[PDB]
C-alpha cells in the first residue's frame, strides 16, 4: 500500500510508512512542519532519530541491525 | 508494499519495481541469472545500462537529472 523500501549493501530495509502514520498520528514528529522528503535522510538520521531513536525511545519496534536490515 | 527509495545527496530517486517487474520482459534484465541483491549498484550502474540507459536506448522512461532525482 505505502511501504517505502530503503536500499542498503547490508541488507534493504522495509517501512510501512502507512503503519507508522496509523502509529505515530503526527506527521510532524518525523517531518517537522512540511510532510514529504526529509532532508538528508540516509544512514546517519535513520541510525538516529529518524527510525532506530524512536524504536529505542518508545521500546518498540527495531533497534538491533539485523531487525531492520533483511539480507 | 509498493516504492524503493535510492538515496542521493541531489535528491533521492524513488523506483517504482513492482511496475518495473511487470513491464521489463525478465528479472535478468536487471538481477542477471537469479534475482537477489544487485552487487555494485550505485551511480555508475544507474546512470548505465541498469537504469538510464535503458531509458535512453528504448527512448521511454527518465533520462534527465530531475525526472530521477527529486529534492
Ligand atoms: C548496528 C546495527 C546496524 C548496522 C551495523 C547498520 C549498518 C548500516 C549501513 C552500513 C548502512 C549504509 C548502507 C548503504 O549505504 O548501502 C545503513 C543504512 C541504513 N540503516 Fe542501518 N545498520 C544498523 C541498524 C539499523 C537499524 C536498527 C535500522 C532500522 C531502524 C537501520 C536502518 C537503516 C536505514 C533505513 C539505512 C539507509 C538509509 C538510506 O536509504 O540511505 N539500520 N545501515
Ligand atoms: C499524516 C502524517 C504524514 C504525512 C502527511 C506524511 C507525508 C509524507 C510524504 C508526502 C512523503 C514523500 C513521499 C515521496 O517521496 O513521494 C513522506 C515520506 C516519508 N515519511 Fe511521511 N508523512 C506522515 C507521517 C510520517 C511519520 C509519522 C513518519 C515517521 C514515523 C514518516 C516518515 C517518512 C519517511 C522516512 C519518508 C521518506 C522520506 C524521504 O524519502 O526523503 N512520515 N511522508
Ligand atoms: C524510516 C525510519 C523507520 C524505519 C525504517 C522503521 C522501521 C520499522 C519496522 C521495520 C517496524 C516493524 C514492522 C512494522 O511493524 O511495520 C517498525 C515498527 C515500529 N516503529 Fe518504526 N521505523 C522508522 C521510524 C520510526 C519512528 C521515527 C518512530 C517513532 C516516532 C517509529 C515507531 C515505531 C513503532 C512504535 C513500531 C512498532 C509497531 C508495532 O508494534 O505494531 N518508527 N518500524
Ligand atoms: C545528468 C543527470 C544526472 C546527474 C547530474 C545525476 C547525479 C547523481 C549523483 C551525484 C549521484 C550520486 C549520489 C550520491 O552519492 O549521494 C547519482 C546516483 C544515482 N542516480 Fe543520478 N544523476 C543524473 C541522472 C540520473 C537519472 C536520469 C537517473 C534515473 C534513471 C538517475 C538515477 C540515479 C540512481 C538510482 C543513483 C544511485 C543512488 C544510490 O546510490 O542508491 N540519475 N546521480
Ligand atoms: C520478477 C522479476 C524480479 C524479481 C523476482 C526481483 C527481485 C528483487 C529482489 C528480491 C530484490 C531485493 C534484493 C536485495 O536483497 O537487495 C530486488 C531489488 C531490486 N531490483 Fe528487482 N526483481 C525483479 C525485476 C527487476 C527488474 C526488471 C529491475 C530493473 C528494471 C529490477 C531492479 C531492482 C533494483 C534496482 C533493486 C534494488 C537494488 C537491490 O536491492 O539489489 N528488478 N529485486
Ligand atoms: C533501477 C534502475 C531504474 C530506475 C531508477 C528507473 C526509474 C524509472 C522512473 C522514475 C520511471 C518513471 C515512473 C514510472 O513510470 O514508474 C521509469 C519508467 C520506465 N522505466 Fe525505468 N528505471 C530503472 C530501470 C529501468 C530499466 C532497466 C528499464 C528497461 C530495461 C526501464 C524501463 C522503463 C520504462 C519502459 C518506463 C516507462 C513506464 C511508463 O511509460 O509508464 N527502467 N523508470
Amino acid at each position: 500500500a505505502d511501504t517505502m523500501t530503503f536500499t542498503a549493501k547490508n541488507g534493504n530495509v522495509t517501512f510501512d510508512h502507512k503503519k507508522h502514520q496509523t502509529i505515530v498520528p503526527d506527521c510532524a514528529v518525523c517531518h517537522g512542519k512540511t510532510p514529504g522528503k526529509i532532508e538528508g535522510f540516509g544512514k546517519e538520521m535513520a541510525h538516529g532519530k529518524s527510525c532506530k531513536g524512536c524504536h529505542e525511545e518508545m521500546k518498540k519496534g527495531p533497534t538491533k541491525c539485523g531487525e531492520c536490515h533483511k539480507k
